[PDB]
């Protein structure tokens, strides 16, 4: 009580501004706040809106504590502390009736009990009422906690032992230091920010990525740039797409030649046509020939039913052949006939079948001396060497490594949350200085190990990948 | 200002501030800045924008009623200008109306105004980056509200430029909503959808989508204690206590494999491996090599030795669907495993004992299959010790609703979040059906009924088994 | 042992022929037969070799029974039946010891117990150091069953009760007519000659079809024959796909607009670039804008970490927008800016970045009258209506119904069932007389239900689909 | 010679020197080849009969060398074709012969009259536009190679089964031929049964992996630590006591709780696991106990909690320390009185839920900081169960890794047949901060980095060393 601050609330109406000391002020309507709190509780629940108003009262109380300290710096301990309730009476929030006070800034002692008459929160509560079985003066309590804590330096927690919105006779509150309370953990959880919008964004992102994981075979790599070698590889595949040339993918294991062939097929004039990939190592050669070219029924090797070969399955399209060196010699002769005249014969069949099939082979072994050993035909090598396309390893793309890895982090982050919000410059330096035999598979694997292995820290360990053992 | 400066009566001793007949309060601008900051940080920008817009709109309605009750007639322009004069009086903004055209009787309205020293831009200063959209929200709401209450028509302003976006001046234009082209963007702010319900809904969707991951037991037959389901349940639970092999006689598509899984879970060996085997797989020489393995050597064409499926069920349980489709050597080896607890891999001389419970199943009548020599009598009598007949849905008339209800909840979450309706005519049509396919056909028709349902709250009667 | 047996094996050394009665014969080494059986068992199954040798012995026994009948023509029942095993002894295969016999060709009664001394099959078992777990005298048993059956006129079946190759003391066999046996199926299974090469081709085809799921599906039911309505839609789709013009797909639910947009992207110049489809049925408020255009972190919005929008995911590529009418007005404005100026900015983002994204919107509701009442902006409507493409309901393409279902049937023939491709024309005539309110999705669903309701019947039953209530 | 094929019919045997012989019918061989081609094709049966004739020819070459040790250089080679004529296979007419054992030179051309293979071909006919005398050709090649010591290859330049007038064959050393790769490919064993077993195994594993996994981490024995942990979980399984799993990150506590649930008396009842760290606490409270509709907390529709979803069953709670204090009080009420209330609801609901909490942080001092309730800690610490790290189970490590390698070998269908004991020593000598999880990860990376039949390198895992 005892205001004596109306002389400092000077204001100039002509400019549309209100002042108090050096601080700007605003005059808001109470009915608007009533509808505001009504819709707030309707769209946020009660516990969440209570915590939000509590945090806002705490922030307003810290600001008013700074203001009161700027107003009368050398008043007195009690005279400075009373400015809080005096600010409540001045701003029209509540009328304060402190029935008991005990304060000593040096010893840390604190205790108070006060009555809040004509609280604006109980007045708006008459507009939005229902069960109202818990105290409603939330911003008042948060402002009280903030002002008392800023004045004492200790954590002070108030509790409205009685409130008019609960059917009680008078709003009465008690304030003691937090150490002298029984259960403060619930109150401290009331003070947490709990940003629901970020939780909603994370849930929507995880839900979209989890529902899109079906048919998730389009985004891969080979589409980032930033190194001259990749630019050469992409413009070279652009040149190969427009032409009818059979393409040979020279590279190393784990560089992703199959997705490269898929991109070359999509960039070609026959992108809508089927694309069939065949890993020659997966199929034993005795089955390799019959799978690549099919087989017709009959007494000659004839099974019960004719089966179309993979080349006819890719008619008007493209055939990819990984590890083409591992072909049976008769299959190599059939491939040479298909490549030079566009004709094939099913196994056990004498009649010919026309085809129009683009060919993209790939291999890691040095085919030039492989022909010298008799392991591969010379003519088929001559027909396949028309358009070599070298795909560099990451060791040839050292400066390109970081963009991939952070992208990989996102690819794992939504699967497991934004764990490891760091890069560990030592780990990045170790990644720049490594041969990487599995240039993209080993990278994805070690990044998976780094994501799973860094649970009790927000920064990736340098030992999580390339452990010293 | 004649003479509104005297309208702000306040008594400090009473702890109240008054304006006309309306109680009011005076807050700091920095506190409102932190208020808007935490508000936008907790909800979306549009949610907070709608909140502040509705707050300004309610304040404008109340202030229009107050100005109407203060000076009764006077003049039209003075009564309309009392709104912006109230804005200047409360410390919100300074108003500079550069153009006005008002006629309350005819309904004509147009106005262009400048908002100088808006407090909302002072709150925008706490956010170092410029906002991409105008920030004077409660100002716009109070403007539209006061203008609409003063005219009797709905009047809508729009901040064509704002200083919080980097503009030179806060400039607003106000004309009646019917004279606008696109008004829906303003009306979207008035819709108040509870964000917490969307959080619970998204968490429920993600939890339901990740709960469909790798669980083994969730299929059907809940606590619907129908006499037939209860008899079959007590039969399986009494069967689980022993090691006796159990034969599941029933109909195709009833899901005998999960029944065997439940029998294994109710058994004493639930922690031990449970392996199901469909005999529809080709049974030439591969059925024997897969069921009992094969050892490497020159005595058989095996480069690598391969463990059989029965050894994978060691100390556990093996399910055998369509047991009639076994080769006679496989029937003999199964009889040896069932009567002596021993087996030997193909091409292997040494023998190893095993402890494997057996759950066979078949749709064909096994008695007449043993007749004509298609199946050995020994294995038949060893497997028929504890038959468990699974009734068709035709005799399960009372279990049909509970099932479909669970299936509804099971499939409404499947990429659709749709209706829970049943349409009693469709339900009576469903209870009166032979169901040649028991559970598979019912789940298929339930999905087909889900196909032709818009998020209208009712499954169509004609969506199931249409006239043609 | 008989006057006619010795010296009956006429043979000419210089002429290169060996004869026995009227039958040509061959003399092979035992070690060669041992390596023969070794290669046979090492390449095929134990049962495959068992059935081959048993059938070979059966044919030899049938021919030798006819030979013994024509050699001594007068009956002497026991003498001819014992001449059978005596013929076994003459060829050097086995020594026979009939310990019990009971024969009456007229009454059909038969029983015999015999011992096989020095069987060559056990000597071949000696080359396989591991003892067989089952009796090894296969061709002997087949010759026995064949000779006894031809001599009696009834089917006679022997079984080796004990064998020296399985570790037994003596080779002991019992022969009685098949009707007098208890379990005969295990022996009868050896007469079935199922080609192993067909099983190899079938297993390779199944494994390849299951391993081809790693590749993205080549497409869906978009490719059908040149039906005039489908052909008009096809040529319109091709001329629209060549350009960057945004395409609006007006149609009905279940018509499959997404596969249409995917085919448009594959036929476009940006097929290698990402294609992202977005259904607006997902919850809209503030989430539709943040997902379509992203959001940047900062104090201006409740974003802890920035999230890329789906339009940025479609950079240089194509985005599909199903139910575009269900866009928030802010989303419609941002989409209009992206479509008219090629630029967008993330929510809460200060800097603007341009994008190059083709747009394919689609809707079942009529956009006309939707712009009325304000549900959709006129600017975006006129910008999207430049190239409408109406997709007819299946009622106008009933001539396409068989082509679809046939492709669907074989597509479902691989679905864990290896079931049927039949149609039953009455069911097709019942299908043509139906509105199909759900066009293609409902037809695929009823086809799956019919596959569930039909086992070996090849034509799906006419009554299997849509039975009466 | 015919004088050496003496035999005694009384014992049922035919002899030639010290080698036993047998007399087989030709009609049986005709049906044999018919069924062989019907179930194997033509090229496969051709290679089979070729190598079988090769084996018979090598055996007959050893026999002929045993018959006349001092046979002349010409007569010893001629013993082959006369053995062909003696056994009834073919009549031989050598039109040219040239042999020199020392220099390795060889050449011959001969006629095969009345071949039995063309005779059976007359019964089983069709295309047969390629030479049919397969076993004869293999026997000739084997005998000439065994006699010379060099690779000698014959080829039937003409055959009566191809419509030709006479069967004519030529034998030359393999180096002097143009295309020998086809014949050498004909000589390969080609075990089709092994390919069938491999395809069936890969197909069965590929069809069962789509049916979802159950668990794997448990069941690896032969170490004291695992045996103590398993007997502890066995003793804990029969009771209803709430269990606290104290361990380390990545030790696989969830599968341990699932095995304890299956070993318990409520194995048929539902089992629900919840990782508290994955769910933000603001959602943790509403998710563990549900929420009721009303003006309170929002909620357009009531939502069941995970505890009611696990009624009559068991709930696992990883990282129980990260619970909101009101959720901790509700969990203590559920634990000591078996009752719960949905958020925003006043009425109580009975439940019967077994509880297994787990944590990696030191729970004892976490209560001292005010981060966790004391009463709930006393109620959860009733039965602590420590799960050791792999460093305490080093002797068990190789068994795990071999099972791991097998589960990954089948992951790609055909992979390295080695472990490299040096790499095993490196695995035993590592802290493994991520037990079983880091082991699976390093093994997958090492397997992807190796592709031959060679042992996996120690640098494939723990590189840069
Ligand atoms: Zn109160
Ligand atoms: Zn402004
Ligand atoms: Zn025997
Ligand atoms: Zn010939």
């Amino acid at each position: 009580m005892d205001p004596e601050f109306t002389n400092l609330i000077h204001f100039q109406s002509t400019e549309g501004k209100i002042w108090l000391g050096e601080q700007r002020m605003l005059l808001l309507q109470v009915s608007a706040m009533a509808s505001f709190r009504r819709e707030m509780v309707n769209t946020l629940g009660i516990e969440r809106a209570k915590g939000f108003f509590l945090r806002q009262g705490y922030q307003s109380g810290l600001k008013d504590a700074e203001l009161a300290r700027k107003l009368r710096p050398n008043a007195s301990e009690y005279d400075m502390f009373l400015a809080g309730p005096q600010l409540h009476s001045l701003k029209g929030l509540v009328k304060v009736r402190p029935t008991e006070v005990d304060i000593d800034k040096e010893s840390g002692r604190f205790y108070a009990e006060m009555e809040w008459i004509d609280s604006f929160e109980v007045e708006i509560s008459q507009t939005d009422l229902g069960q109202m079985q818990d105290p409603v003066c939330w911003t008042l309590l948060g402002y009280a906690c903030a002002y008392s804590s800023a004045f004492m330096g200790r954590e002070i927690i108030f509790k409205e032992v009685s409130c008019r919105g609960c059917g009680g006779d008078k709003c009465r509150v008690i304030g003691k230091p937090a150490e002298e309370w029984d259960d403060v953990a619930s109150f401290k959880q009331y003070f947490k920010n709990d940003p629901i919008i970020e939780e909603l964004y994370e849930l929507q992102s995880q839900l979209v990525s989890l529902r899109t994981n079906l048919d998730k075979q389009e985004g891969q790599y080979y589409g980032i740039g930033q190194t001259p070698a990749y630019q050469t590889v992409r413009n070279m595949m652009d040149k190969a797409a427009q032409g009818k040339v059979s393409v040979l993918l020279l590279g190393e294991t784990g560089v992703g030649k199959e997705v490269i062939a898929r991109s070359v097929h999509l960039r070609s004039k026959r992108a809508a046509e089927p694309f069939v990939a065949v890993n020659c190592a997966a199929i034993p050669p005795d089955l390799i020939e019959s799978e690549l070219f099919g087989v017709e029924k009959g007494a000659f090797t004839g099974a019960t039913q004719s089966r179309m070969g993979r080349f006819e399955r890719a008619d008007k399209g493209t055939i990819f052949l990984d590890e083409v060196i591992e072909l049976s010699p008769r299959a190599q002769a059939s491939l040479l006939r298909v490549l030079q005249e566009g004709e094939l014969e099913r196994v056990g069949d004498n009649r010919t079948r026309k085809i129009d099939v683009r060919v993209i082979a790939a291999t890691h072994e040095d085919l030039a001396e492989a022909v010298k050993a008799g392991r591969f035909r010379a003519d088929l090598y001559y027909r396949l060497n028309v358009f070599p396309v070298a795909i560099p390893a990451l060791r040839e793309r050292r400066e390109d490594i970081p963009l991939l890895v952070e992208h990989f982090l996102q690819r794992f982050h939504q699967e497991y949350g934004k764990r490891t919000l760091g890069l560990s410059d030592k780990a990045l330096e170790a990644c720049l200085h490594y041969s990487w035999p599995g240039n993209i598979r080993e990278l994805e694997n070690v990044i998976e190990r780094g994501i799973i292995l860094t649970d009790p820290n927000e920064s990736i360990s340098v030992q999580a990948l390339f452990p010293r053992a």
